[PDB]
């Protein structure tokens, strides 16, 4: 494979983006706004960019949008390990990361996992359509708020507690530019 598996097929980048797809979405960084985040980044960095998905152990089912947190603990694991595994293989890069619905539950599940040394290595995470918005407050937890940035559409009701899945939900394409911004600003 050539794209998504970036960490995993390194070499090293100076920056490391972490994503979690949505549901049914195919590969490792999905084929919306994954993708979107991560070009725009290797447009802005050229040849500095690695991007990792997380999978394939998550596999953005869509049951596991109503376990506890949201997702699988698998999910969750690997994106931990994931995390864990750029500040070991890669010590000088830099982590930036997003999710896209449950996707964004296996970021808030995984980073508030995260001991203070591997969080203070992830300067930025966008959260498209963040299922856990209403019970997280707007935020990961146990992780800074300023370094999240939530995008919840007008009407996309699964920022508001509930998994109805509206019109508004699919339309973040939109706010990839500002997102990848805030990342580029981040880092």
């Amino acid at each position: 494979l050539t794209g998504g598996d970036e960490l995993r097929d390194g070499p090293c980048k100076p920056i490391t983006f972490i994503f979690a797809r949505a549901s049914t979405e195919p590969g490792l960084l999905g084929i919306s706004t994954g993708p979107a985040v991560c070009n725009r980044l290797k447009l802005a960095r050229s040849g500095d960019v690695a991007c990792q998905g997380v999978g394939p152990r998550y596999t953005a089912d869509l049951p596991s949008n109503a376990l506890p947190e949201g997702t699988s603990q698998a999910a969750i694991a690997e994106a931990q390990g994931l995390f864990e595994q750029a500040v070991s293989k890669c010590p000088d890069t830099q982590i930036v990361a997003g999710g896209y619905s449950q996707g964004t539950a296996v970021m808030n599940g995984a980073i508030k996992r995260l001991s203070a040394d591997v969080q203070d290595k992830i300067k930025g995470v966008v959260l498209f359509g963040y299922t856990r918005n209403a019970q997280e407050r707007g935020q990961i937890a146990n992780f800074p708020k300023d370094k999240v940035k939530v995008y919840c559409a007008v009407g996309d009701l699964v920022c508001l507690g509930t998994l109805i899945v509206a019109p508004p939900h699919f339309s973040y394409l939109s706010d990839t530019g500002d997102a990848s911004d805030f990342l580029l600003s981040q880092l």
